[PDB]
C-alpha cells in the first residue's frame, strides 16, 4: 500500500534527482558560456565600430570583457567538469594554468572597475587634478594586466595535481596551517572587500554630485553612465560574494572538513562557481538595457547575423 511510496522515494534519490541535477547544471553552464562569449564579443565590436563610443569608460569596459572572455573560454569548461566529477582530468600543467588564469581574470576585472570609479570620481567630484585620455587609459589597461599577471603567481605555485589511490585531484599544497589563512585573507580583501568598499564610497559621492545648457547636457549624459556603472559594480559584488565567503570559511576558518554534508558543500560551491561565470553574461546584458549606444550596436548585430 505504502510500499510504492518508498519505491518512488528511492527512485527520486537514486535517479530522478541526480539526473535532474546534472541537467540543470550543464544547461546553466552552457547558457552562460554561449551568452558570455557572444555578448562580450559584441562589446569589443561595438566599441571598435562606433568611434563615438571610444570613451575612457568604454575602453575599460572592453578590458573587462577581455577578462570575462578569458575566464569563460578557458576556466568555465574546466569548472564544469570539476563540479560534475569532483576530480581533475586535465593533467598536472593545466592544474596550475587554469586556477592561475581564473585568479588573473578576477584581479583584472576588479582592478578595471576600480580605475573606472577612480576616473569618474576625479572627473565629476574633483575636476582638473588629473587628465584622463583614451591614450592613457590604454596604458592603465596594460598596467592592470601586468599587475594581475604578477600577483597571481603564488596561486599557481601552490597548485598540485595529486593522484588518489585511479583519479587525480587539483588542490592547493600548503606547508603549514598559517600560510593559507594569511594568503586567503589577503586574497579576499585585495580582490573583493577593499576595492568594492572604496568603489561604493566613490559612487555614493558621485551620486551626490550628479543628483548652462552645455553643463546640463553634460550632467544628463554622466547620469546615464553612473546609473549603468553602479549596477555593474552592484551585480559584480553580488555575483562574487558567495564564492568569496565560501573560500574564507573554508581556507581561513577551517570549515567544510566533515564528509557528512559532502553533497550540500559541493552544491554550494558549484552554484557559487556558476555565479562568477554568470557575471560575464550579465555585463553585456546590463549594457543593453542601461546604455542606448550599446543597445543600438547590439540590435545591429542581431539584424546582420
Ligand atoms: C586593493 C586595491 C586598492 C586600490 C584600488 C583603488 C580603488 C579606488 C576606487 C574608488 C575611488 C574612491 C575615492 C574615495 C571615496 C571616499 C568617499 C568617502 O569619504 O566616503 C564618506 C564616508 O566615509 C566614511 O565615513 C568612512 C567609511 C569607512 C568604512 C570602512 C569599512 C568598509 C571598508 C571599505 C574598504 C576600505 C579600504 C581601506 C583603504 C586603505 C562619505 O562621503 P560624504 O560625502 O558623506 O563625506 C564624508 C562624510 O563627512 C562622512 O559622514
Ligand atoms: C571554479 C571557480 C570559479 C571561481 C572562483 C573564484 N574564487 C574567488 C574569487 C573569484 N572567483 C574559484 C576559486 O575558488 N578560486 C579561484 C582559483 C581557482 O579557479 C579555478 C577555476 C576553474 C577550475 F577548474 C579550477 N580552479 C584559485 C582558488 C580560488 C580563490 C573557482
Ligand atoms: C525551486 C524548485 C524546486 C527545488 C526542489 C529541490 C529538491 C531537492 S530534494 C534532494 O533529494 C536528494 C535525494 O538524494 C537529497 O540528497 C538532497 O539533499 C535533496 O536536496
Ligand atoms: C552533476 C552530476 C550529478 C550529481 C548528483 C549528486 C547527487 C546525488 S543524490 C543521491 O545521493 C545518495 C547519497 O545518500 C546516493 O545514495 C544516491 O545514489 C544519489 O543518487
Ligand atoms: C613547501 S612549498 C611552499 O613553501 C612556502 C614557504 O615559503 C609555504 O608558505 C607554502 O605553504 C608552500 O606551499
Ligand atoms: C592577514 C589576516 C590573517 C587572518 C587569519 C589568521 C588567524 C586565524 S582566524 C581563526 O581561524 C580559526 C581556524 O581554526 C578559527 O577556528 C577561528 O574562529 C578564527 O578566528
Ligand atoms: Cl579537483
Amino acid at each position: 500500500a505504502a510500499s510504492e511510496d518508498e519505491f518512488l522515494r528511492y527512485l527520486w534519490r537514486d535517479y530522478l534527482y541526480p539526473k535532474q541535477y546534472a541537467w540543470v547544471l550543464i544547461a546553466a553552464y552552457v547558457a552562460v558560456f554561449v551568452v558570455a562569449l557572444v555578448g562580450n564579443t559584441l562589446v569589443c565590436l561595438a566599441v571598435w565600430r562606433n568611434h563615438h563610443m571610444r570613451t575612457v569608460t568604454n575602453y575599460f569596459l572592453v578590458n573587462l570583457s577581455l577578462a570575462d572572455v578569458l575566464a569563460t573560454a578557458i576556466c568555465l569548461p574546466a569548472s564544469l567538469l570539476v563540479d560534475i566529477t569532483e576530480s581533475w582530468l586535465f593533467g598536472h600543467a593545466l592544474c596550475k594554468v587554469i586556477p592561475y588564469l581564473q585568479a588573473v581574470s578576477v584581479s583584472v576585472a576588479v582592478l578595471t572597475l576600480s580605475f573606472i570609479a577612480l576616473d569618474r570620481w576625479y572627473a565629476i567630484c574633483h575636476p582638473l587634478l588629473f587628465k584622463s585620455t583614451a591614450r592613457r587609459a590604454l596604458g592603465s589597461i596594460l598596467g592592470i594586466w601586468a599587475v594581475s599577471l604578477a600577483i597571481m603567481v603564488p596561486q599557481a605555485a601552490v597548485m598540485e595535481c595529486s593522484s588518489v589511490l585511479a583519479f587525480s585531484v587539483c588542490d592547493e599544497r600548503w606547508a603549514d596551517d598559517l600560510a593559507p589563512k594569511i594568503y586567503h585573507s589577503c586574497f579576499f580583501i585585495v580582490t573583493y572587500l577593499a576595492p568594492l568598499g572604496l568603489m561604493a564610497m566613490a559612487y555614493f559621492q558621485i551620486f551626490r554630485k550628479l543628483w548652462t545648457s552645455a553643463e546640463v547636457k553634460q550632467m544628463r549624459a554622466r547620469r546615464k553612465t553612473a546609473k549603468m556603472l553602479m549596477v555593474v559594480v552592484l551585480v559584480f559584488a553580488l555575483c562574487y560574494l558567495p564564492i568569496s565567503v565560501l573560500n574564507v570559511l573554508k581556507r581561513v576558518f577551517g570549515m567544510f572538513r566533515q564528509a557528512s554534508d559532502r553533497e550540500a558543500v559541493y552544491a554550494a560551491f558549484t552554484f557559487s562557481h556558476w555565479l562568477v561565470y554568470a557575471n560575464s553574461a550579465a555585463n553585456p546584458i546590463i549594457y543593453n538595457f542601461l546604455s542606448g549606444k550599446f543597445r543600438e550596436q547590439f540590435k545591429a548585430a542581431f539584424s546582420w547575423w
